[PDB]
């Protein structure tokens, strides 16, 4: 447990843990300065960074001990936080007339995506490409729903700050989340060892997690602020 | 204490701990966005997940050490959380005219159920079937009370969101709680060759606890939300 | 530090710690749903279970390590919580016209009781009967004050919910607190060789503490609720 | 790590830690029941006991390990808490027309007192009497300021609850704080090693800290209560 | 891991950790006593000391173990806190008409400064002078912006308490932050091994961090207080 200056994975575990901890405090402590109608979207942004702060604490210590970070262990957090992130689409479009049907659809797709991903990574690596494909289809459905589907139509109808927030969240989902499917292909045996594979993603995962989770919440927080100051 | 990808019991202890921790924060931090009349029901939903989060933390570490999870140690949480869950029937029917008599009845039955279950599991395994039977009868009385008894009549009279919440809670008690008596029969010596093989009761306990406890609370939280927005 | 199913002392340390922790959260989180005039009585009920939760955490660990629970170590909590419980008589009768004189009397007697008890148990066991007797007399004075003295007269004048609460608290002090003088006589050398056999003092301490501390607070909480509802 | 019944220093570390922890909770959780104008004085009372609770936790564990409590290590808390206590004179006299000049004077004297004391105790024990003397003079100036100086005149002009609180705080500073200079003379080599040298102050420090810190805050809390209730 | 009276680095780690912890509690608990328009600037002052408290806890323990404090490890906190400090210029000038452009500029410069500094210190020490120079230029740009640039013009236009706060913060940036570039030159190989090099900065870092972070926040808190009191 002596620290080394060249351990960049180590460094990014320490930073990521501290940034998520601070983000969780910022969202929980800000909630009361807003009208009740915004509070839930902010609270959930804080839950997302709270789960990640606590799991990053454990992973940071484990890396200090063993100098390993098994990818399957990252799913402890992803299986909870990715559905919560998908629920934020419902929370920000509820005013624009989203119905619980939307919430259930998103929760279902996100959970299928993460559980099939875990089966590919941990339970049945023989059939990792097949599990990948099931995960990939759930991802594609989520992307289609928010870029073109009902969620997009609701955002467009609302216009204003909401539409703006919606569009930014859609970029985070399209571009920010793409690192995870890529690392899956890099780390699992399949037909994609030719292209990817043998790539160290730990630094990318540690920085990506923080940007993905804190960025999502800052966009939601920014929406509450814009709306309130009008 | 390296993590292994095939340790599914391990994985479900880490997930269950994080989900209960997050649920506790969600209910505690939501309480203030509601009129005083709902806050106690929500507070108690948070107490239920808080006790479970803290006990799941200990059990998760113990499994990391010894790769054992003795059933009797789960009763540390059940003896506190199952009575609190039974109290939620009183809290949601208090408006409909439930009297403390109902609260005391439910607390008494739930406590008898859990303590007789612990005597069967830990103190007197020779007579596990007899202790089972006493627990079984307490369970049956609770089920009859909420499906057909006074509590059901109060719910029906109130109608509306309350009746809806009541019925959902009755399904959780009937179907969601059935895993516990089944695991008891699977694990104890008696007249019962409850052979539910292929699945590790530990995985079922870890997933079932989270669903049972967070599900109960989300139904109560949903009732506060429905009522408030009317 | 493997758990054993027959370690009932172990079990009751785990339960007592969790119950106190939950009770502390319940009283601290309830405080704000009450008019200012009730909040202090509730806050102090929470302090009582908070001190006990944290000390039960240490005692639980120590029992896991050494399988010993020295009685003198329980006094770490009792010297703080028993005076706080005695202050609750002042807080609930302040409306009925109790004066700080009463508060100081109760604090003084409770502190004398606990400190003389500790001298008998830990510093001067040669003269345990004498220290016992000094503690005994302080106990008797407290009992006489609340059952017959000024405090009783104030309660009786107030009538209503207050008198009801006062009488229940008087039973907890008379009957619930009797286990402590009994265990003292059971554990110390003197003119008393009280057998009180069959049952492990540690189990009785662990269950008695939780009932004594949470019961006291639930009676104070019940008084605030009754009063608020009218 | 086993506890001994005759370890009175040990016992007083456990009690002191628990009492400061409970006091911190009491002041932080009471703050919201008061008009804004009192909240800062109460918050600072909680900071004082919060710092001490956390440092008492470390010193308690260190004593369990090594059975030593080096006096210089107590200064970790004193260098922060003694200036905060001195600021409380400004906070309670701000209404009576105290100016920031007074705050800065008290902060400066308190910090000089504690830092010169630390130099005498830890960095330059050869000249402990000289450092003593510098600390001694800063103490005397503080005492003169509050008993006779401007601060006293402000209190006297205000009259009422303020004057009462001021006088009680002046007794705590004069008599309650005298233990610290005495222990310095008892523990340092100088011209005073005959009179005071060779005295075990650990029990006195542990009890005195708790009484000094919780006492100061209870006087401030009592001032807020008196003022509010009329 | 016995404590030594001559370990001044050790002492300052313990003090710094406690002071940051106390400052965090002071800012988080004060937030609610202010109109909404000030609360964010105070919350962020608390995040700054919260990150530092938690990182100082880890560094304190590591020094207890190994008696080393690698400079690169301090960047775990600096990469988060220095940008938050720069955002405070935006938060205090938002009323005077600062635009998000200013926020982004400051965040960008602060992050470049800290990341280039870390490259010089940890990844590429061969070219530490060059990385130094890039960091140095980002620093100079920040200084020019706040002393002469747009931010200064906004402050000057606002006048009053804001201008006063602005000027104080500009001194902290100019003089209080200068210790960090100096320590960099003292610790790295370059052309400045003649001027600096061979200097122990640990005591200076530990005291400077506390003064820099708590000082910044006390100036922001002072601005909210002055403004509130009209
Ligand atoms: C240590 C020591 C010493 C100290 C000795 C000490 C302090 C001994 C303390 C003994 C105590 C406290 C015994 C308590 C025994 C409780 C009884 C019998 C209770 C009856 C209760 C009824 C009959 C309720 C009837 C209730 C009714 C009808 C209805 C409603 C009630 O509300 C309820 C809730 C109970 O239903 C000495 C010996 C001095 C010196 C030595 O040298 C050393
Ligand atoms: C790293 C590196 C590089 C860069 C390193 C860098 C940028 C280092 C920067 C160091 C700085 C900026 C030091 C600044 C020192 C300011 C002073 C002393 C100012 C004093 C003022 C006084 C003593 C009185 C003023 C008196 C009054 C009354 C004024 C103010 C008062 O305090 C008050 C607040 C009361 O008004 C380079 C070299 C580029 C490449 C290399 O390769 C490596
Ligand atoms: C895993 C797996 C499977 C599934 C794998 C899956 C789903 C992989 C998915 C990969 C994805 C989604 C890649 C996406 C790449 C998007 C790009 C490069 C876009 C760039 C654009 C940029 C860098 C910026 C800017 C662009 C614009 C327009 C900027 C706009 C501005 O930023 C503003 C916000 C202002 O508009 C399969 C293969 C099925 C089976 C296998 O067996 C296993
Ligand atoms: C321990 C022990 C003892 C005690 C043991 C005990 C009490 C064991 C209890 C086992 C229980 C309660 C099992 C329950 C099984 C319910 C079933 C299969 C029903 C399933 C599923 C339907 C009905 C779905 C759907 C139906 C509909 C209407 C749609 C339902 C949906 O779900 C809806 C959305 C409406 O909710 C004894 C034996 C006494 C002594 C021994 O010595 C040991
Ligand atoms: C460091 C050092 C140095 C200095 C060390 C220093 C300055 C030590 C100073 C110690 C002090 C000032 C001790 C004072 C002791 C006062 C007493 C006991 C007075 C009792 C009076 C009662 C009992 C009446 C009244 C009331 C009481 C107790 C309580 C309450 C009130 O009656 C009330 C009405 C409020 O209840 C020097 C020597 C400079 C160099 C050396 O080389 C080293
Ligand atoms: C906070 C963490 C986040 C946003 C993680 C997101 C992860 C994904 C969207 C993962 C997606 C996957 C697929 C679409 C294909 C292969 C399996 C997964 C789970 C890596
Ligand atoms: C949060 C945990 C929950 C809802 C646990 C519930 C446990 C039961 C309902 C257990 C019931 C039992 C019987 C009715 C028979 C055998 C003994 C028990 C205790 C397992
Ligand atoms: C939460 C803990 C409680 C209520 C403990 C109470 C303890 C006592 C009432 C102890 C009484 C004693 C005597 C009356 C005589 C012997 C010594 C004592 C301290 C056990
Ligand atoms: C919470 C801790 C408190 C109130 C401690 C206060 C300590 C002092 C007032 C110590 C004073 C000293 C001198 C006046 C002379 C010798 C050196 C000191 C630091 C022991
Ligand atoms: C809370 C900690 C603070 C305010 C730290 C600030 C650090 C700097 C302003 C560091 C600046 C540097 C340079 C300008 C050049 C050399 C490298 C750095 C990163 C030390
Ligand atoms: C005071 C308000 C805080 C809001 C919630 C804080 C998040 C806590 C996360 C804990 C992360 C563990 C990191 C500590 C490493 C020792
Ligand atoms: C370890 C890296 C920490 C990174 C934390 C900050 C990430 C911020 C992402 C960008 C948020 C912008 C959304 C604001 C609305 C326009
Ligand atoms: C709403 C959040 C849903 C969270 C889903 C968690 C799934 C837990 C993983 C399942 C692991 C079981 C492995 C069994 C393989 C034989
Ligand atoms: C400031 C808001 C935070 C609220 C946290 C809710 C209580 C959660 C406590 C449960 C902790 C046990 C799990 C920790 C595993 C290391
Ligand atoms: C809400 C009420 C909770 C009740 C908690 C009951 C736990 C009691 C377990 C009893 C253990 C002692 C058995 C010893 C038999 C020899
Ligand atoms: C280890 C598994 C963790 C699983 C997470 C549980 C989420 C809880 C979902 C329960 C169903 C919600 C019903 C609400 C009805 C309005
Ligand atoms: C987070 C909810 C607010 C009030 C919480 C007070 C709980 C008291 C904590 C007691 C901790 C000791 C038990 C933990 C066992 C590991
Ligand atoms: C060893 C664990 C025991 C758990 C104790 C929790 C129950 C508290 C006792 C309840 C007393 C009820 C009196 C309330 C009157 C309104
Ligand atoms: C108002 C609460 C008061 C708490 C009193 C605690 C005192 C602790 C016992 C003192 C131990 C003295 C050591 C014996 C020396 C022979
Ligand atoms: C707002 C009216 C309150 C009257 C307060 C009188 C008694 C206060 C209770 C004392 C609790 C102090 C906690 C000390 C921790 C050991
Ligand atoms: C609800 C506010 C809580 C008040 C702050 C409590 C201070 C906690 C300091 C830690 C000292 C307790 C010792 C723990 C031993 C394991
Ligand atoms: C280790 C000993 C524990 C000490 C317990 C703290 C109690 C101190 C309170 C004494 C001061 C009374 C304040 C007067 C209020 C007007
Ligand atoms: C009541 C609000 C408190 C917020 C501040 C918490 C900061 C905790 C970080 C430092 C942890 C303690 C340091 C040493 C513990 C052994
Ligand atoms: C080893 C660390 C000790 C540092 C103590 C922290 C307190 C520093 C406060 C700085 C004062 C700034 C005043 C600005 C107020 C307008
Ligand atoms: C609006 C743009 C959002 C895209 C954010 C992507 C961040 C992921 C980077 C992970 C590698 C360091
Ligand atoms: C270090 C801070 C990074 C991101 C800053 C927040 C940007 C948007 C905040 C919303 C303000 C209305
Ligand atoms: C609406 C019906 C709710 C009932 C759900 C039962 C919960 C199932 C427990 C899962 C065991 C793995
Ligand atoms: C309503 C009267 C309550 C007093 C009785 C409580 C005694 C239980 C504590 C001892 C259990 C071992
Ligand atoms: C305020 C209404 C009731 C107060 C008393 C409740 C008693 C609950 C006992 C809980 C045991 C788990
Ligand atoms: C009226 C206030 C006088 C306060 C004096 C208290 C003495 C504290 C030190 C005791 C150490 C055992
Ligand atoms: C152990 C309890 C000590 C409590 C000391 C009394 C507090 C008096 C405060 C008066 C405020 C109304
Ligand atoms: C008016 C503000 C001046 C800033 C003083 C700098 C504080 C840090 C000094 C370094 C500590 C040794």
């Amino acid at each position: 447990v002596r620290l080394a200056a060249d351990d960049y994975v180590g460094f990014t575990f320490f930073v990521g843990c501290m940034a998520m901890m601070a983000a969780s405090a910022f969202f929980f402590l800000s909630m009361s300065s807003f009208e009740r109608k915004w509070r839930t979207s902010i609270l959930v942004s804080g839950l997302i960074t709270f789960i990640a702060a606590v799991h990053y604490w454990y992973m940071r210590d484990y890396w200090s001990g063993f100098a390993e970070s098994p990818v399957f262990f990252r799913y402890v957090d992803w299986v909870l936080t990715v559905p919560l992130m998908c629920v934020e689409f419902y929370l920000i479009l509820k005013v624009a007339g989203a119905k619980k049907s939307l919430m259930w659809k998103l929760i279902f797709l996100s959970v299928v995506m993460l559980v099939t991903g875990y089966f590919g990574e941990a339970v049945d690596r023989g059939n990792a490409w097949l599990w990948g494909l099931f995960s990939g289809v759930a991802y594609f459905w989520i992307v289609i729903e928010i870029w073109f589907g009902k969620a997009k139509k609701l955002a467009v109808a609302a216009g204003g700050d909401v539409l703006a927030a919606h569009k930014t969240l859609c970029w985070f989902v399209l571009v920010g989340w793409a690192i995870y499917p890529i690392g899956y292909m890099a780390g699992t045996p399949g037909w994609y060892d030719s292209i990817f594979g043998g790539w160290d993603l730990n630094v990318i995962y540690n920085i990506g997690d923080a940007i993905n989770k804190i960025g999502f919440g800052l966009v939601i927080y920014n929406l509450a602020v814009q709306a309130t100051n009008k």
